């Protein structure tokens, strides 16, 4: 359904282990309020388990987001995550420097937001 | 001296602002014992700084090391650096799988224990 | 196979998010070494996920313990985890107080931590 | 003037002992502004201090709520005090499952939530 | 200024390091961050500056302006809510609020308090 | 003595605390703590004494034995990897190690290393 993007080492299953897991990433409309998340505006990390997805953070343009719109567990409704305020990065594209600000989901820790900045900094070009 | 090993993104010089760096690699000695730390049976990622090297991790082949002996000029503030219990986690060689033990820095925080988690998983052939 | 011991609340599987989820308890061997791990003297809470177990803690009467020896996934083997230096408290018996040491695996974050000391203070009768 | 609530383990009074302390609970007002915080709509959880309380957690049937205003018996150092974002969970009532907002005190450290959340589960009937 | 001391340049050294201060303009909104109502305290930084608190004589601030020239990745860092400390001077005690930027790490939170303890006479 | 600054009595309210200081037998096993070596620095707690940190000359301490009357769990309470520092005094530079007591949470460590920042003269 939706692309792999950032890969992570979880602990697990066992003590001391590491597992690799490839977050996905997903469009999403995202907005200052609930309401005003209605077009794609972003790109959401996440990671799946049986019970459903759980957004890490959100890539935008845009630097004014609070809160993001997503789909519910099977087509069950939406549900809204509000979001940190952003960092900035300059990724390096084929159209020159572009912009960008990582926004983690309220509520993420810390080893995960490293596992996220670090996966980010070795999978997308930087300027 | 040495190679250019994981990227990860730091905040600076500012607030809100995230910088690449490039964290490199070098062979070190580590040990069970402090006087076990002879041959070079490890690598260690580390940041340069002015007038020394930050240590955050060793891989190694081995299991049960407990010490590292690094180099002068670290400039660490004691002969010996202890290490965490090691984390394990299978890479994907030519020769099939390999088993490799990921040791942090005894003291390294959560922030930074998950950006070489993301970075490496982003950067090494897995499983 | 084990009893239910501690209840305690994961989050997820969504954002912001608590599951219910019943840790077990089973008696193990834990010892200063570990080939000291022999008889069963200890008592440990884990949680189970489908790749097997993960401890979080262990229970003894004894104070000096350093490592404590599971079954392998699957019949497949032996474990050794790691543990922290022990806490003291003490319960309430039918024998009078008994006093009790309570050991953390190492590499166990405080969040989980702190699940294992409240759950623990709300299900065993303390003096 | 309250009722024992939540029993939890803190350390002391020196190092590597646990004693056992009761968090009592009040009824409190909170809301999703400061102006709001007018009748009583949620459960305070605090620690009992020399010439004070402190709050770790509050639980209401309502969403959205950012803001608790204390009662000046509590020496809160500001008039109003933070509220994170909610943890959603399920209680199991005589009516059937009841779904309730636990809202952490901001700064509250990952120990003392995992306190919390650990007592609550062990103490409330879930699911 | 308040001494704090980082580890480096190598493992498990201590160097000591002066935070500076700034005059800042902080509000309840962004948009009221408009004349300078607190002090920040920073670590000078290649190519800028990183604010960890502020402290002002207001208990209702959560946005802070800081210049662009910190390096700075947005104009506006938001602030943790503000912690009460009453300090002793020749006029008097006086009440302050000691405000955290959003997300500092808590080894950095202690250093600020404990250098903050031992260098204003408080009560 | 090092100043602190605690949470408390009531949320986002700070007070004063004086951490002092007793001697203390430290040692790189249990067995080896027989000697005063080291210097723990402690918050008094009702009912006992809570250590957060030890300083000394040697770099090699793992384990500190503490007074019962602290209110302690266990006689032996193990340290953390030391940290370098040089204080700058008449006699010249000298070189101490700091270790905090296993466990310590990032904040508390916090305090104290900037509490002896502030308090001490380094370099
Ligand atoms: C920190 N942490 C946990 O607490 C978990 C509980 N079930 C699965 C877990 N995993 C994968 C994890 O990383
Ligand atoms: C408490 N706890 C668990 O139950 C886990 C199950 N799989 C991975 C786990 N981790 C990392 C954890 O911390
Ligand atoms: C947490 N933290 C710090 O305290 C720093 C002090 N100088 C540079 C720092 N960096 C990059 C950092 O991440
Ligand atoms: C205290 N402190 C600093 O001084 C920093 C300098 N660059 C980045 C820094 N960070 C993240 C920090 O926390
Ligand atoms: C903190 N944490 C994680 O990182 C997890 C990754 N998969 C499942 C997880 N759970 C349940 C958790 O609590
Ligand atoms: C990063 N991450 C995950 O992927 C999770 C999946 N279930 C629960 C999760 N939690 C708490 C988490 O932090
Ligand atoms: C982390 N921490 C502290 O700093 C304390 C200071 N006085 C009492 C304390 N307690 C119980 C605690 O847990
Ligand atoms: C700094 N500090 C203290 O002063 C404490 C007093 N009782 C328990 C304490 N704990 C856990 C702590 O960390
Ligand atoms: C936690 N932390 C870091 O991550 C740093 C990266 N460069 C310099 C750093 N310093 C001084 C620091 O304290
Ligand atoms: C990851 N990391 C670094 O790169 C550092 C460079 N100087 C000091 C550093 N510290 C404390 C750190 O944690
Ligand atoms: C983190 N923490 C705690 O958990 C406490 C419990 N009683 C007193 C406490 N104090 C002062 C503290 O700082
Ligand atoms: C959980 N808890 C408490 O009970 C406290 C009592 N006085 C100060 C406290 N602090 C900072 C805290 O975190």
């Amino acid at each position: 359904h939706h692309s792999a993007a950032l890969e992570v080492l979880f602990q697990g299953p066992g003590n001391n282990e590491l597992s690799p897991v490839a977050l996905r990433q997903m469009s999403c409309a995202a907005g200052t309020t609930q309401t005003a998340c209605t077009d794609d505006n972003a790109l959401a990390y996440y990671n799946t388990t049986k019970g459903g997805r759980f957004v890490l953070a959100l890539l935008s343009d845009l630097q004014d987001l609070k809160w993001a719109r997503f789909p519910k567990s099977d087509g069950t409704g939406t549900i809204y995550t509000e979001l940190e305020p952003p960092c900035r990065f300059v990724t390096d594209t084929p159209k020159g420097p572009k912009v960008k600000y990582l926004y983690f989901i309220k509520g993420l820790n810390n080893l995960n937001r490293g596992m996220v900045l670090g996966s980010l900094a070795a999978t997308v070009r930087l300027q």
